[PDB]
C-alpha cells in the first residue's frame, strides 16, 4: 500500500512570506499513459472539514487563492504558499487517489 | 457548488448498537452516463488524517471493517455503522467530487453514550 509522509512537521513562517510544505510518496502516483499524478493537496482549520486546494499534483481548485500552487511529480510534491496570510494558519494534508487504498499524508501545521 | 449538509451534527451511541449517519447533496451526484454516484465517506480522529472509508457511494475501501456500510443514491446518502465499538468515536464525514469544486460536509462528531 502506498504511504506518504510531509515534512516538516510542523512549519512557521512571518506575514508575507513563502511558506513550503512536502510530501513524499513511498510509490510513484505518476499514470505512464495519461501523464497525471494522482495527489491532492487540502487545508484544514480547527472544527471544519479539510478543504481541496490541489488536484492531479498542480491543479489549483476552484474558488482557492492564486497564492497556493502545487509541483512535483512522481514521488515527490510539494505545496507553495506564494505569500502568507493570517488566514493560511491550518494544517496541510497530501492525499494520493493513485492506487486503493487511497491514503493521507499526517499533516502539517502551518503557524505564524 | 453542490453543497453536502450531514445529519445528525453530533451523537451518542451505546457500544454494539447501530449508528447511522445522513448526508444530504444540494443536487445529485449521480452520473447517469455511467451510473455511479460520486460520494465518499470518511473518518477522522483528534491529530490524524481523514481515512476513506466508501467511495462510490457504497463500496467499501480495503483494509476497512465490514461494520462500515454506505448506501442512497442521488442526493441522498447513509453511513451505517453496525456494532459500534470504542475505537469508532471520530468525526465523520462525507464528500462530493462529482463537480468542481468538490466539498466535504461540515462532519458528524460520534460519541460513546
Amino acid at each position: 500500500d502506498i504511504v506518504l509522509t510531509q515534512s516538516p512537521d510542523s512549519l512557521a513562517v512571518s506575514l508575507g512570506e513563502r511558506a513550503t510544505i512536502n510530501c513524499k510518496s513511498s510509490q510513484s502516483v505518476l499514470d505512464s499513459s495519461n501523464s497525471k499524478n494522482y495527489l491532492a493537496w487540502y487545508q484544514q482549520k480547527p472544527g471544519q472539514p479539510p478543504k481541496l486546494l490541489i488536484y492531479w499534483a498542480s491543479t489549483r481548485e476552484s474558488g482557492v487563492p492564486d497564492r497556493f500552487s502545487g509541483s512535483g511529480s512522481g514521488t515527490d510534491f510539494t505545496l507553495t504558499i506564494s505569500s502568507l496570510q493570517a488566514e493560511d494558519v491550518a494544517v496541510y494534508y497530501c492525499d494520493q487517489y493513485y492506487s486503493h487504498p487511497y491514503s493521507f499524508g499526517q499533516g502539517t501545521k502551518l503557524e505564524i
